[PDB]
DNA sequence: CGACGGATCC
DNA sequence: GGATCCGTCGGGCGCATCAGC
DNA sequence: GCTGATGCGT
């Protein structure tokens, strides 16, 4: 039940080294998330880019550690307006984007701080924190219709092969938690969340590059409730993903969860491309 | 949302 | 009568606001 | 300014 991921595979199927290293993290809480160290694991890491998820934190309240960062120099964030304190999401790259933009259409009106979209070289790389179905569900019929215009949003892109990574707030399979059965009735596990999720696959088209690469892996998980000790037991769910388009496959080296990362109730995951 | 109690099914 | 299904319930976290001093 | 309570979301 418990689960060590495998070493870093950094050559690409046909022999192709790793080019491009991307690391993703829901960090509940940016401002807790550096006093927990969080930042000192990042720089362990070494990414290209990284994408942040729920830094609570707009962005005159960034903790100036994140300015000593000499590596990850070009950085955007996006927090909601109206509802401070809650979501917000970021983007760290190495070097500078041709274009960044925010939200999925309407964002100078809706500003929600969920989404950033990034075009660079070789491809456009989408992160997003996907809103909650909430306790009870009582925001499930919201969470539906982001999804339909988010798949629309993701469709509608103006060429390049796009990545698509962060908090996607949904387990797809029974394999993708420890308490299928138990949670059907759940946030991040109904059948309305996991058709959604199907139904992005389908509609853009991506793959689930850590599915795709592991298949038939159990108990992979990036999130465990901070209650009942869930992450010492590894009673988890898989909600952080990396969603490729189907030509970036063979540029594919790995699809990484950082088990051992603290500083939230996610952990980090990772991507290698070979580009 | 996992733990728990209580019902139901071979 | 062990395994399974199902509904209910308490509670760890971070951040905003507030009361008090 | 600082602490701890409460509310909210989860
Ligand atoms: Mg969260």
């Amino acid at each position: 039940a418990l689960y060590e991921d495998p070493p870093d595979q950094k050559t690409s199927p046909s022999g192709k080294p790793a080019t491009l290293k991307i690391c993703s993290w829901n960090v509940d809480g940016l401002r807790a998330w550096i006093k927990k160290k969080g930042l000192d694991w990042v720089k362990e890491e070494a990414p290209d880019i990284l994408c942040l998820q729920e830094t609570k934190c707009s962005e005159n309240k960034l903790p100036a550690e994140l300015q000593e960062l000499p590596g990850l120099s070009h950085q955007y964030w996006s927090a909601p307006s109206d509802k401070e304190g809650y979501s917000g999401v970021g983007l760290l790259s190495r070097q500078c984007p041709l274009k960044v933009s925010y939200g999925i259409g309407d964002e100078e009106h809706d500003q929600e701080g969920r989404v950033i979209v990034a075009e660079f070289d070789s491809f456009v790389l989408v992160t997003a924190y996907v809103p909650n179905a909430g306790r009870g569900l009582v925001r499930l019929e919201y969470r539906q219709r982001w999804d339909e215009a988010f798949r629309k949003f993701l469709k509608g892109l103006a060429r390049k092969p796009l990545v698509l990574c962060g908090d996607l707030n949904v387990a797809h399979e029974e394999i993708d938690l420890r308490n299928p059965k138990g949670n059907k009735k759940n946030a991040g596990f109904t059948p309305q969340e996991r058709q959604g999720f199907g139904e992005l696959l389908q509609a853009v088209p991506l793959a689930d590059s850590f599915r795709h690469l592991y298949p038939n892996t159990p108990y992979a998980y990036t999130f465990w409730t901070y209650m009942m000790n869930a992450r010492s037991k590894n009673v988890g769910w898989r909600l952080d993903y990396f969603l490729l388009s189907h030509s970036l496959l063979p540029a594919l080296c790995d699809s990484k969860i950082r088990s051992k990362a603290l500083g939230s109730d996610h952990c980090p995951i990772t991507l290698y491309l070979a580009l």
